[PDB]
């Protein structure tokens, strides 16, 4: 509809000054338009942010957060002492001098900034992206954020209440395809959490059901667990969610197949980008965010493993068939 300064179409004029912070955030902030750690640290904070929202405070009268309020930016101060919130002070910086250049929410700046990282990693959904939200909030209260030491019933109620089923939590999940951790085990800074943290994929589904068989650092970290091999870090969290029968079969069923983990994972985004908003209040935007480059590769088992070393845990459905690696066990670099 709209042909913005730029000579670019758009739906409607509110979306014209997200052409301007598309370009400093692919030239600054993404260095050039890269999937390395800015990408993996804002898809920490998206998270961060927008779960900071629980309907039970809400019900006891209680300040139950925002939601995807930008809260984590506006009062840094006091969320960045949360313990679920460490390694992202430099981040939140970079993200607060592009918003308050460019005038728009820190809410809607964080949602943005997540759908263009995303485009620059291969295999990724375009995910949607709607402007709108208020720049006022009011931090976030503590103890909102799942953590990796905590059980299958904790998460899942945690989830629960923010408003996401079993299901959606598992399909959440995805975005540990491009991750890694420094601050779980520094001795093993960036880690990453399956064989391609460039590549949004499949791979991180299949690698957390392989057998735990590898320390890969001097010792173990805060809530770390035995992973398939060397270089790769594996978390209690996603090794107990992979296994436990209320998401192990949502978990299997993710393995095979890209497009279907995608489509999934674009769908739960789209719910966690308006917790505390009404989507029918926001403008859609979504025609700004730009094409990833398709990922070509089918699914593997990596180096040499097969059927018999992933620990099946879904009762009902067989592993479906993925091709196998003929290789020697890889050895993962750090996370770029
Ligand atoms: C079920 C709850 C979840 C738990 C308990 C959890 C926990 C963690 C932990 C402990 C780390 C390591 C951070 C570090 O030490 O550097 C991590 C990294 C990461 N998580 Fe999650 N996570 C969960 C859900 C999610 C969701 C829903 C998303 C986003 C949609 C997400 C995206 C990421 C990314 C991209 C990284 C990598 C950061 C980096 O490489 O620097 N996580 N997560
Ligand atoms: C959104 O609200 C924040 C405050 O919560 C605004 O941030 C301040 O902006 C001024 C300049 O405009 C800076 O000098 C301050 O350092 C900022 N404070 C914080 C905590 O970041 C922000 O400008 C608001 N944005 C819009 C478009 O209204
Ligand atoms: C596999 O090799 C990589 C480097 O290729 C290391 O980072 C890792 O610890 C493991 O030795
Ligand atoms: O990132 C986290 N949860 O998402 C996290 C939670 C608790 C402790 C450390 C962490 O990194
Ligand atoms: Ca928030
Ligand atoms: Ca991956």
């Amino acid at each position: 509809s709209v042909t913005c300064p730029g000579g670019q179409s758009t739906s409607n004029s509110q979306c014209c000054v997200w052409f301007d912070v598309l370009d400093d955030l692919q030239t600054n902030f993404y260095q050039g338009s890269k999937c390395e750690s800015p990408v993996r640290k804002i898809l920490r904070i998206v998270f961060h942010d927008a779960i900071g929202f629980s309907p039970a405070l809400t019900a006891a009268g209680q300040f139950g957060g925002g939601g995807a309020d930008g809260s984590i930016i506006a009062h840094s101060n006091i969320e960045l002492a949360f313990p679920a919130n460490g390694g992202l002070t430099d981040t939140i910086e970079a993200l607060r001098a592009v918003g308050i250049n460019h005038g728009v929410s820190f809410g809607d700046l964080i949602q943005f900034a997540t759908a263009v990282g995303m485009s620059n990693c291969p295999g990724s959904p375009r995910l949607e992206f709607l402007t709108g939200r208020s720049n006022s909030s009011q931090p976030s209260p503590p103890s909102l954020i799942p953590g990796p030491g905590n059980t299958v019933t904790a998460i899942l109620d945690r989830m629960g209440d923010a408003g996401f089923s079993p299901d959606e939590v598992v399909d959440l999940l995805a975005a540990h395809s491009l991750a890694s951790q420094e601050g779980l085990n520094s001795a093993i800074f960036r880690s990453p959490l399956d064989s391609t943290p460039q590549v949004f994929d499949t791979q991180f589904y299949i690698e957390t059901l392989l057998k735990g068989t590898t320390q890969p650092g001097p010792s173990l970290g805060f809530a770390e667990e035995l992973s398939p091999f060397p270089g790769e870090f594996r978390m209690r969290s996603d090794a107990l969610l992979a296994r436990d029968s209320r998401t192990a079969c949502r978990w299997q069923s993710m393995t095979s197949s890209n497009e279907v983990m995608g489509q999934r994972y674009r769908a739960a985004m789209a719910k966690m980008s308006v917790l505390g908003f009404d989507r029918n209040a926001l403008t859609d935007c979504s025609d700004v965010i730009p094409s990833a480059v398709s990922n070509n590769a089918a699914p593997v088992i990596p180096g040499g493993l097969t059927v018999d070393d992933i620990e099946v845990s879904c009762p009902s459905e067989p592993f479906p068939e993925i091709a196998t690696a003929s290789g020697p066990l890889p050895s993962l670099a750090p996370a770029p």
